């Protein structure tokens, strides 16, 4: 019932009670652990609204006040009559911040309470969404001094009128198959790149072509828009000691900004809610560059370093991997674009867990995602037991819209 | 119920039906996942079902299910339980058992090898001296002058829980740790406590950085006895680096035989509390964990110093750089002395092929991702991208409490 987590490097033991407030289900049972699976009405809504409002008013130390009981009645009335309800600004801000706070896969959560929330609930068209998105991108980029933010479009009503950003992130690079049969650019976005072309985009057909935005308002068909290049901050990737590294021709974008998730607050569903923070180096250098199914450049780099690629046991992949990641961090830091390394991020998160254990009674954490994709055991999160559970408000995945949409 | 796992790099999808034969519990529920928690005497009552399930599995594996020999064995075990309260395994069922425990070990990346296990039956053993003899033979056979062979030695099973056989060491070969008055540690910090127990039982400690510990062996619930493993039987490898000549001057070595001696083997409800087993090392066990854990030898700083890396900011990745070099060294050293070792790329690739084969022939392969993924360079190994289902089959290896917290001293 009251659960303990131990750090095996420091012997620090924390007691978890926040898990008892968990509501949603994990995928696991007493017979099977699903910890490494990537994705495991009016009557329905009031309990949801109540649970959310009760936590809001406790958070502002007004649990059981006239103000609390009055709001519970006001939303109860609004549901009974309208079948949905509207969040107050203050509740919206709190909800969004708490969706990040409860994101068990996110190592960056020490920052959860500095999140700039942009209320785009008055938006009605794709051109509108475009305008809101450009303002978000420019505000968050802050000329390389990056600031966290979320922009919240209108909530689902009857699911026939959804707002969606079809892009998986606001800024991503294009991918094209070839008659060759190999792949130019980013192979993860091949299908989305086709949908854009198939919608009308004129692809330059390069390695690092910033994709166009595809925005859907009110369940209408979505529309293309180019983000002004001047708003897309990019970093050329060089190495502090390998001169030839610059000649590989690599760059990445400064602003990580996920746009295909659904934000759930007090039972209400916000299907378009792009948010952004800043990169941990490994996301670009380990995953983007070195995944077999991504830019997959390890082979090409190890060659330039003249390492022995005859045997896996020379650890030539490993050697190359480190150098790529030293380069990513170096380039960003040199150009003054915020980035965090995996050592500093994981250390922060250990302190965040401490803070949340004492102030909140726990911190849901998914170990499989929190431990970085390189050098796991030399980061302190490797040795830290974590309990994973689902709290609300939350971010959730949702199906890619082209499987759902009705044209 | 059929359950799919997807490899996200290859798009290979596999279907698990084997999870249906799982009886024991995970620690998890529908509301909490305990997948990163390190650790989440029987009556006639609970024993014949466990026996029967074990023998239905054994008899299916040999294609004799429902034969007269299957039924007669069931009847014979039943009578022996209700007459004597326990029962004895046949040699063949013991071999099958020990192998399936390995095969079912969800945290083991080296399971491709499960069916090549040399089983030594030590169930006639009665004294600590007899245990020492058995363990020596295990170590010489397994070592095989550097061409390592997998093996397990099985001492008598638990009876009333008051006559247990235990190996007090956590591995058959492991180095001392000594806490100094100034708070520093000499040798391996992981073994301080155990080193302290040996001292007190009368071991005269050389007190160096790499002193092979003595065996502390308990037979028949008796007080443990100290033995020294003959040094000529302890194969060791000095660590050097193929390019950095100063690496040898760090003074490092390691032993070649990894041999876990503190787990409990369960087969058809029987509990073997002393069942030391051994394979060979994956390089990262020594290079990443044994040398570079902060709570272990912790040589990262000294290695980075000698490489004159930039140690003023973690963003130089000086730690990551030092770690790869140390691991290269470990692998070069073992290979140069012709001692079996496997790198993490080779081992994880093998495992993915094992896992696939197991889904085809067995209908599943339980696997613990937190443990299967190597502790360096995770995402450039294919296991990182592999979805896995973790569940508990029997026979199985299990943890047990350290014997010094439970033993009743005789004096
Ligand atoms: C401020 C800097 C931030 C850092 C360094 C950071 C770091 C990370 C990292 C490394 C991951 C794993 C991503 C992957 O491997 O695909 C992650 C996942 C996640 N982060 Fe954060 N994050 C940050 C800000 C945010 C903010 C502002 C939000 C929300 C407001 C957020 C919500 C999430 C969610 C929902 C996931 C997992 C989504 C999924 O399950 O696919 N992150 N983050
Ligand atoms: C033949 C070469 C072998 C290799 C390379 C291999 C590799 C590994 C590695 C890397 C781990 C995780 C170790 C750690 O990080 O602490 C492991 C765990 C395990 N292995 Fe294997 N193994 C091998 C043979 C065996 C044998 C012969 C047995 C039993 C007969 C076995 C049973 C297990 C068990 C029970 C664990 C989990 C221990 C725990 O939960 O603490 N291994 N093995
Ligand atoms: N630096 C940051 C900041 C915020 C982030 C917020 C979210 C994310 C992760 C976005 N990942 C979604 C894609 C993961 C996925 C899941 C299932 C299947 C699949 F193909 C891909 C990364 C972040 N990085
Ligand atoms: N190369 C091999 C072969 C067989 C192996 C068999 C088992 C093992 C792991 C042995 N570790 C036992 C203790 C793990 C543990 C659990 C809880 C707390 C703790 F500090 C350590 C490693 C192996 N390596
Ligand atoms: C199969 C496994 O769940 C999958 O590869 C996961 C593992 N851990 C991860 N961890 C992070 N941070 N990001 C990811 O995409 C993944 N992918
Ligand atoms: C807390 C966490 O589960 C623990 O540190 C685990 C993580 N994964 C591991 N994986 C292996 N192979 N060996 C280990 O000791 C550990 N330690
Ligand atoms: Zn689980």
């Amino acid at each position: 019932r009251f659960l303990k987590v131990k750090n095996w490097e420091t012997d620090v033991v924390l007691t978890d009670t926040l898990h008892l407030k968990s509501t949603l289900e994990t995928g696991c049972t007493e017979h099977i652990c699903m910890g490494s699976i990537m994705l495991p009405t009016k009557d329905q809504l009031f309990p949801l609204a109540k649970e959310f409002l009760d936590q809001y008013y406790s958070s502002i130390k007004r649990f059981g006040s006239k103000a609390h009981m009055d709001r519970l009645e006001e939303v109860n009335k609004e549901i009974e009559s309208t079948s949905t309800y509207q969040l107050k600004d203050t509740e919206l801000i709190y909800g969004a911040k708490h969706a990040w706070r409860n994101a068990s896969r996110c190592v960056g959560r020490i920052q959860w309470s500095k999140l700039q929330v942009f209320d785009a609930r008055d938006c009605t068209t794709a051109h509108g969404m475009f305008n809101y998105i450009c303002n978000h991108v420019k505000y968050a980029t802050n000329k390389g001094n990056l600031r966290s933010a979320i922009t919240i479009f209108p909530q689902r009503t009857d699911g026939k009128h959804d707002f969606r950003v079809w892009n998986s992130q606001l800024i991503r690079y294009a991918g094209y198959k070839q008659p060759d049969g190999s792949t130019l650019g980013d192979p993860a976005n091949v299908q989305f790149t086709e949908i854009c072309i198939q919608q009308g985009w004129k692809a330059p057909r390069g390695r690092f072509d910033v994709l166009p935005l595809l925005l859907q308002a009110n369940g209408n068909d979505p529309e293309l828009f180019q983000i002004p290049p001047e708003l897309v901050l990019e970093v050329p990737i060089r190495h502090p000691k390998f001169d030839w590294f610059k000649d590989l021709g690599l760059k990445w974008y400064g602003l990580p900004a996920v746009s295909n998730m659904l934000l759930e607050i007090g039972g209400l569903e916000f299907s378009a809610c792009p948010f952004s923070g800043w990169y941990m180096g490994t996301e670009i250098g380990v995953r983007d560059y070195c995944d077999n199914s991504r830019y997959n450049i390890l082979e090409e780099v190890a060659k330039k370093m003249d390492l022995d690629m005859r045997k896996t046991s020379s650890l030539w992949k490993d050697q190359a991997l480190v150098e790529i990641n030293i380069a990513v961090l170096y380039s960003f830091q040199s150009d003054k674009v915020t980035i965090v390394d995996h050592h500093s991020a994981t250390e922060s998160f250990i302190k965040h867990m401490e803070n949340e254990y004492r102030c909140r009674g726990g911190c849901p954490a998914d170990w499989v995602w929190i431990v970085p994709p390189m050098s796991g055991s030399i980061t302190p999160v490797f040795h830290q037991e974590m309990l994973n559970y689902r709290l609300t408000p939350s971010f959730e995945y949702q199906p890619d819209p082209w499987n759902t949409h009705v044209w």
